[PDB]
């Protein structure tokens, strides 16, 4: 449900921020494997997708490098996302295409929760 996805996003964010803040600096900037991106790139990716999600939610409503840098990007996008979540109608039938999930309404877009869980899991596995 809408409230469940949101409570999940709140939990996975605490887990992510703690992982980043407690990580060895050398690991943060190291490739996860050969040719792979780093944990800090993963975190920036999470932030950009939440920013993008927040803009999708805003459209659906209208139709109705460094740790410091990465942490700041996370906070900003998450504040923006939460603002749009507060303004959303979970039951809004209007849809916007998600590159992987296809046509999703605002609830589908918030269920963001899977995205952060997935990337957090990948980082913990590393």
């Amino acid at each position: 449900t809408w409230d469940e996805a949101l409570k999940r996003l709140e939990a996975s964010r605490k887990a992510l921020l703690a992982l980043l803040r407690e990580a060895d600096p050398a690991w943060l900037s190291a490739p996860l494997r050969e040719g792979a991106w780093t944990p800090l790139m993963v975190a920036e990716h999470v932030a950009l997708v939440e920013d993008s999600t927040a803009r999708v939610l805003r459209r659906l409503r209208r139709l109705a490098l460094s740790l410091e840098e990465v942490l700041a990007l996370l906070d900003r996008a998450r504040a923006f996302l939460l603002e749009e979540v507060a303004k959303a109608d979970p039951q809004n039938p209007a849809t916007f295409p998600h590159p992987f999930f296809g046509e999703l309404n605002p609830l589908g877009w918030l269920r963001a929760a899977y995205h952060e869980a997935h990337h957090l899991k990948a980082l913990q596995a590393s």
